[PDB]
């Protein structure tokens, strides 16, 4: 069985609540934490793909003014930063429709009146209400089981399917009403450990201060009948200290001197801000600007921990919200085709890297297209739906698009045909002549 | 629940207020965080490109003239760097029109009257003054919750589509109202440890000042009697002290000697800057000058996070600034087309760096015209719009444009097709000959 200490040391790491949440949010540590995860798999931004090859001009052009007027980029990136502050996030899609009770009704792509999407709002949980329905609550077989059905938000309750909710590690269900059916926030993970972290790196300077402390075994009882030119001495001595100057003071007095060692407190601070980092999820070199005191420089291991992994997981957080903004987008507008979403990847690689990536592809297309792999076409159309390649604006004209070409084996593939009919003719001159 | 005391020590870091932040921004450590961070994304500069392929040379020196007019690099700059220091900063596009009630109205595009753009203004905080409205503050669900719809800067209340707002991390919603509905101080964010880091980097020297406390035990009550002969002779003492004349002095006198240690100090120190570096998301290489004692030697992985992650996030801060400025440049003059940023990269690699980076992209040129991906007018044309490629200055002429020619493959095309035609004709000589 589980001891008592030890079940009540777990027990007692319980939610602190939303109030709490969003006082401890105003510290840097915790900003940033929560801050820098979900917008570096922002950053490098996505791609339409569609049904089609290309998207009609006209239609990207629309899609970027109506991306821009609803200012996707900061709606997720808002979106993943206050998921990662308090335990859950809800986004509620804006649309009109002539219903009052609108947002009743579980959500359906028919229901559009063309025209009506107006954009997308971030609510912060306090100012929500799960409502669970008794078949949402009756049944642990269900699916649905432990999932709100409804959010309260001002008076009227969105209905689950209408609006997107983005939670954290989904505690179990039996303390899952305790967290309001959200998340684990992470301010509760890391308020303590920033807190202690702070501390310690605040008692190095604070200690160092007061370092020193030279005393003097003064007569005091002496000191007692006049004090008032006995302190005048001290303070011009204290005043006009110096490494030169020398103290006069009677026999029968020490004056001993004391000092702290201060070299083991930059161990323990970045030992806990290693740890802060640890619970974030996220780099030193991310957080703290480097890697900490002794920790081995941070390697291919770290990068690939936390460009791909993480960012990745930040990117299947965020495709529900791309994906029902672009189903209420395309689907409200008149559109003929319907769309879908790929990532750029996120590592920034350096220039230099960078030259080198498209150095090697392009060695590699040239490999396919010289062994008839891939046309020449193909390599095109890569290059230009390819951002960071060095050609995003080329042309509208087409290349050979026949399976692997290139002009080399073009002239190749004529020369060789000609010539074969031309030998395949001698050949026959040389049947009839020797007939 | 949250302890009292960890609750009343998060608690504690509330908004200091815009006096205090001007106040503070006088140090150096300050200014530098928040000046040295955008203004190095705004130092490449950005380009041009419109729908179309080149803007008119007309219309590109027009638009330089009022760039430089305008001064926008150092109204963006300046944005970026108080918008650290201060929580949120407001920029002000002036624009005259008959209607004395015209900043009343929401901003629309086609309220030109062409020929009436100014200029732009920064508004600092305390000379504004946020005004919500009941639909603005009454419904959770509004997109524009906590958002506010006027600003009263000079008795007139602009409205906020009219200006464009750029605001800090943004805080929770309960204590949005707590900081003018602004954003998080860096000023707040870095007044203490900045201060910590410059005490402790005071202490060293002032201490080592008071390093040695040479103390000599004579009988006072004896240097009573006569004390002017007595100090005389110590002041002579201590006026020619040297490492080589020897000190008499009775018996019963002892003439101890303190000295402290100071090589601890350091760590404190380059420990306090390196968290100072880590608040300010700067390096500090660019920070302090160079790396902190001890610490591992700046690498990829901070360049990758400085120059592409944080940039990156003060570019897209100034694309709003930006995208205004373009609109109401282009569209208040005489233009036919829309305009479009595009950012130039920010790397500032050395001059042997960027010479072998051009060599590897002429070398992916090569590869993919010889391939026959890419036609040379491509080429050409994106060493005309890139910077810091060594041409940009080339001619007005153009290249073949046919995707993927360059004069080998044109010279051995022709030559091929016409030995094809010489082996054809040779064939049907051939079958001719031989029936």
């Amino acid at each position: 069985v589980v001891p008592t200490m030890l079940q009540d040391w777990y027990n007692s790491q319980g939610f602190i609540g939303y109030q709490a949440c969003a006082i401890i949010s105003q510290h840097w540590l915790v900003d940033k934490a929560c801050s820098m995860s979900g917008e570096d798999a922002a950053r490098n931004g996505w791609e339409l793909k569609s049904d089609g090859r290309k998207l009609s001009d006209e239609q990207s052009a629309l899609i970027a003014r109506r991306d821009m007027e609803f200012r996707v980029k900061d709606n997720l990136v808002e979106l993943n930063r206050f998921k990662n502050v308090f335990g859950v996030r809800i986004a509620l899609f804006v649309v009109e429709s002539d219903d009052p009770d609108y947002y009743e009704k579980p959500f359906n792509p028919d229901g559009i009146t063309p025209g009506s999407y107006k954009g997308i709002s971030q609510i912060d949980p306090y100012w929500a209400m799960p409502q669970l329905t008794a078949g949402s609550t009756a049944d642990p077989s269900s699916e649905h089981f432990y999932e709100p059905d409804f959010w309260i938000i001002s008076g009227k309750k969105y209905h689950r399917s209408h609006l997107v909710v983005v939670r954290g590690p989904q505690p179990p269900d039996i303390l899952k009403p305790t967290y309001i059916f959200g998340g684990i926030p992470l301010t509760q993970r890391i308020y303590e450990r920033v807190y202690a972290a702070e501390r310690t790196a605040n008692e190095a300077p604070l200690l160092a201060m007061s370092k020193r402390t030279s005393t003097i075994h003064v007569d005091v009882e002496k000191a007692i009948a006049n004090e008032d030119a006995f302190n005048a001495r001290l303070a011009f001595w204290i005043a006009n200290r110096d490494n030169h100057g020398v103290k006069v003071l009677g026999t029968d007095e020490s004056m001993e001197q004391f000092d702290t060692n201060l070299a083991d407190f930059d161990s323990i601070i970045m030992n806990q801000y290693q740890l802060v980092a640890a619970i974030a999820k996220t780099p030193a070199t991310k957080l703290l600007g480097t890697s900490p005191k002794g920790f081995n420089a941070t390697g291919e291991h770290e990068t690939i921990s936390y460009h791909e992994e993480l960012e990745s997981i930040q990117e299947h957080i965020f495709d529900p919200l791309l994906e029902r903004h672009y189903l209420l987008l395309a689907k409200s507008e008149e559109i003929d085709v319907q769309l879908e979403i790929v990532w750029n990847p996120v590592d920034s690689t350096s220039s230099q890297q960078q030259a080198e990536l498209n150095n090697k592809k392009a060695a590699t297309d040239e490999i396919y297209i010289n062994s008839g792999v891939v046309s020449p076409d193909e390599v095109r159309e890569r290059l230009r739906d390819d951002p960071r390649s060095g050609y995003n604006r080329l042309t509208d004209d087409q290349a050979e698009t026949e399976p692997g070409m290139s002009p080399e084996n073009l002239a190749e593939f004529e020369k060789a045909g000609a010539q074969s009919a031309k030998a395949k003719g001698e050949a026959e001159r040389a049947e009839a002549q020797a007939g």
